[PDB]
């Protein structure tokens, strides 16, 4: 049900997460870990100090599509990342442990009528990686994504 779902959504912050290839998101979804570039990294780790939950909301850029959330379990620490051109190894040497929460996807079809206050007010699929989404506009799209039966949010709520 979406009972848990919401218990863990009260009061989070959202992130936008935009990756280049979907290597790199099944990476993620298999491992548990994600890596960002040093700007991000450094205001994810200020805002897991912050939030009892910080969210990550992934989309694979062309897919036109959202792939999932993840809830950040730990800082960045110092995995096979495919890299893009101009991407170094020692730019995303910083890695962070995740607990997913949705591994289904949703179109960005479906999240139309939800604009960023944070960026602008555009359609919440246009952003940055990295850029935070606002709470309510963040917590509306994390709702529409299809439930995910083989996740059990008890652990997750057992970290908070």
């Amino acid at each position: 049900g979406t009972s848990k779902l919401k218990y863990v959504l009260q009061d989070a912050r959202f992130f936008l997460i935009k990756s280049n290839n979907h290597e790199n998101v099944s990476l993620a979804k298999a491992k548990g870990v994600w890596s960002t570039l040093p700007v991000n990294e450094k205001k994810l780790n200020l805002a897991f100090r912050s939030a009892r939950s910080v969210i990550l909301i992934f989309s694979v850029r062309e897919s036109g599509k959202f792939q999932g959330f993840a809830r950040l379990s730990s800082e960045s620490h110092h995995i096979h990342w495919v890299l893009p051109a101009g991407m170094s190894a020692k730019m995303l040497g910083g890695v962070f442990k995740i607990d997913w929460i949705c591994r289904r996807e949703l179109p960005f079809t479906k999240s139309a009528h939800l604009t960023n206050p944070w960026n602008e007010h555009k359609p919440v699929k246009i952003g940055r990686d990295g850029q935070e989404i606002e709470l309510e506009c963040g917590t509306q799209l994390c709702l529409l994504f299809p439930p995910d039966e083989s996740i059990d949010l008890y652990q997750v709520i057992h970290k908070m």
